[PDB]
């Protein structure tokens, strides 16, 4: 139940902190009033996924009523929705987009004096050695060399941050999923890549110097190292939350088993079912925490 | 007038090639018919920047008719929008290396399937300037990493690979000559620093995490300037790397919105910024206009 803190002393010295991509500012908005009661922050790539998540949990939590306005301006690159102690924010695609969102979200939570906060990324992913539809709760977000580190250059120098997710939080999410009994859920590592076509070893980019055999040997090697899925935003998320001492999780459903090739052969109705599994799990986590 | 080629033997061997993010397919769309005559490919961050571009060039090339519209040709994720008038194709790539890399893979395949030849690729955008008056345009000689090296590093199969990020030298000179012809705004050729990350990657002081000071930042930016860098943005490196890999002639033309050094405040009024926004578009349109003369 600790207050959210920053790793940037400059913020406290600023007369006004503008959150450029949310169209929010400390001089135009009252952060404690707007967000002080936030305890749960769920993030994911698309505005439509995150609006559906907020409607879903509104219903599940008994806040629903027979609406959910974007807190950001329609013109902003991120969307944001709130019901009760739950905040939902989209982060767009790729490491650079999520990082910007996270910088501004973390400052928001700080300005609002939030406490005892939990952050969880939900989304889809390519599985390795699991049946399609399996949910992975990420233990470590790992780089394409299987290391639990995320690197960035600050002023021309490399800085490396650990990408472990919160350990007690992964166990709790595992117990939550057991309680549901609706779909397979495993604890595994998640490989996060900067590039989709060559970075995930696909064979259908404009540039490919390797073969299906090469790709397999790499995927099998990843599996042997504890990796069960692949996506493109987990590493920064884990690294930044770790830096700021925030309790964070990643919960992604697999859409295919890449060991069987890159074809997504599940029928539309099945996929629509798979897509909502991260959201069901997170809603049960939130439900249980509130009870 | 060479045919656009791929560096992936798998594509030709496919019965069907789906561009997943554009939501376009060789089996559902007639690529040659749609794009076969494209000679100029301009790319940039947002659909709005790229729609304004296609409108501008349609008018300059004489294609414009009141009041028809240039509809979006992409059918997939809204990050990527696509407009086409005559030999000019305009495509948005979204923000950051991962988003633009995806676009470039699918766009290069598109040009291949359409059997385009003699193509020129040019990225337009805004950027942070170093040592230049706001509103200056920088034609990028080399895209350069945060250590000032003309390299783009990518991980393949767990293996680090490095690719050169020089842009086409005769192209930068032609663009420089085109800008002198306009006589509208200051244009310099220099290097462009591409950063993966915004808040820490560009050494800003206003993120959630910052270990350095304004003195540290300014010393870094002065070093960048000494190394030939005049602007900073977030996509130039992969663009140059991927074009070089497929042997495509490419350029990057960005306007600066501020002189960084002076700090990170953007002091230009709204009116002035709106004008700065159009500068890359104007230079590129004049370039295409002259090429087609």
């Amino acid at each position: 139940n600790d207050l959210v803190q920053l790793c940037n002393p400059h913020i406290a010295a600023m007369k006004e902190d503008i959150l450029y991509h949310f169209s929010l500012s400390t001089s135009t908005h009252d952060f404690p009033a707007m967000f002080g009661d936030v305890k749960f922050v769920c993030v994911g790539g698309s505005p439509s996924r995150m609006k559906a998540f907020i409607k879903y949990v509104a219903m599940e939590l008994g806040f629903a009523h027979p609406d959910y306005p974007n807190i950001c301006e329609g013109t902003d690159r991120y969307a944001m929705f709130k019901v009760g102690p739950v905040l939902s924010v989209s982060h767009g695609m790729g490491v650079p987009s999520i990082a910007i969102m996270l910088h501004e979200l973390i400052k928001l939570l700080y300005h609002a004096h939030c406490s005892g906060v939990t952050l969880i990324r939900i989304g889809t992913s390519g599985g390795i050695g699991l049946e399609p539809g399996s949910v992975v709760i990420t233990r470590q977000a790992v780089d394409p060399c299987f290391k639990p580190e995320f690197e960035q250059i600050v002023l021309g120098k490399r800085e490396v941050r650990n990408t472990d997710l919160d350990e007690q939080l992964v166990q709790e999410l595992a117990r939550c999923s057991a309680e549901l009994g609706e779909f397979p859920t495993v604890v595994g590592n998640t490989m996060c890549t900067l590039d989709f076509y060559e970075g995930q070893g696909r064979l259908d980019g404009a540039l490919c110097s390797y073969t299906e055999k090469d790709k397999q040997d790499y995927l099998r090697a990843a599996y042997a190292a504890g990796i069960r899925n692949i996506e493109m935003e987990a590493s920064v998320f884990a690294a930044m939350c770790n830096a700021c001492g925030l309790r964070a999780a990643v919960v992604c459903v697999t859409l295919l088993n890449r060991l069987e090739g890159d074809q997504i052969s599940s029928p539309h109705d099945v996929l629509a079912e798979y897509q909502q599994r991260p959201q069901r799990l997170v809603g049960q986590f939130i439900k249980k925490r509130l009870m």
